[PDB]
């Protein structure tokens, strides 16, 4: 197995500055000219997108005022990084604008660049409820005790004493997350996004109730939307690469892991009705004589 | 004025319900959900 | 060659019965000795 030494960019310069992994060379022949060449097909390998990963970077300061901030922090981290079944609404696409003027009466136009912009992310997480409904409790109580209460539009936590006068600033009740898309080997960060100023917006967890006894029960699925301020560039890529350097995969193997059970429980051994029991005690053992 | 009208101890998500128990006439009919279990169905026990 | 099934665990509801040993022994014998046939086991791979 050999390929052209010029297949991969060697310097990661020009438009490849700040890249983490390996980049193909755009100057080696492609298939869509006069005719393709089978000597260079290695560079015809294609891109495949991979799931995004979330890293919690900051915590609300309202958790400190509670009796147990450890529980709130751990639950928030678990929801963000493990329980997330689906994430969506991330985008920083570019947009351009121009102006026109007739270059004569024929029908042609002369175009002049005017402005350039970028898209905006609206994160949306999704979960599946658990026994006892901890996710809905978590989010609803977060809103009620840290954001507002409909009958007074005032946070319930103010019902304690000595809450900081600066409790109305975003750092009191907002957190930050870092989103990274790795490569197939989960070693390099191809794209990254830093979103801050997050807290629920719109509908909360659904609180519908109904009665129908002939019908079949169903699963509850939590969908929540969030606010955000987005930053993208090269420093974000460096931060994402540093985070991905952690969580190393050296020395692990998912096909060599021990079975989660080591033996049959003590109750099974107590029973004398099975495969091994018949050989051990039920069957005669006279020996083998030829 | 605003220092008064304190909000300490006030929790509207933990306030007791304005009704604490079912009405006395309602409990006298004995033809509801609880009543069938209390009086209608036999209770021979569970054996298995 | 034929597959062999070994019981590893019993349900905990067996302890809430009058005779848990009988339930456990019956389940064990059914899984191991009375199994006339077993089918449906598969862990094949697939590449897309």
């Amino acid at each position: 197995a050999k390929k052209d030494p010029n297949t991969i960019m060697s310097a990661n310069s020009s438009y490849a500055n700040g890249a983490n992994g390996s980049v193909t060379n755009l100057e080696i022949p492609a298939a869509f000219g006069y005719t393709p060449d089978f000597r260079y097909y290695h560079a015809a390998a294609d891109y495949t997108r991979r799931p995004t990963i979330a890293f919690l970077m900051e915590l609300p300061n309202c958790f400190k005022d509670t009796d147990d901030a450890a529980k709130w922090g751990g639950s928030l981290k678990a929801l963000i990084e493990m329980h997330s079944r689906t994430i969506d609404g991330l985008d920083y696409t570019l947009e351009v604008e121009h102006v026109e003027t007739p270059f004569g009466g024929g029908g042609e136009m002369m175009q002049t660049l005017s402005k350039v912009r970028r898209a905006r992310s609206v994160p949306v997480f999704t979960w599946v409820e658990k026994i006892g409904m901890p996710v809905s409790r978590f989010w609803n109580n977060y809103i009620l005790y840290f954001m507002g209460e409909p009958n007074s539009n005032v946070a319930g936590i103010i019902g304690k004493g000595g809450i900081t006068p600066a409790a109305t600033y975003p750092d009191y009740n907002t957190f930050s997350v870092l989103f990274v898309e790795p490569d197939p080997t989960e070693r390099y960060a191809l794209r990254s996004t830093l979103i801050t100023n997050m807290q629920p917006t719109g509908q909360g967890p659904e609180m519908r109730m109904s009665k129908d006894q002939t019908s079949s029960p169903e699963q509850l699925q939590i969908s929540q939307t969030f606010t955000g301020l987005q930053m993208v560039g090269r420093g974000v890529d460096k931060l994402g690469q540093m985070m991905l350097d952690r969580a190393s995969q050296t020395g692990i193997d998912l096909n060599a892991q021990p079975a989660f059970l080591s033996d049959r429980e003590a109750d099974v051994a107590a029973r004398t009705d099975g495969y091994i029991d018949q050989l051990v005690s039920s069957l005669s053992k006279p020996g083998v004589a030829i």
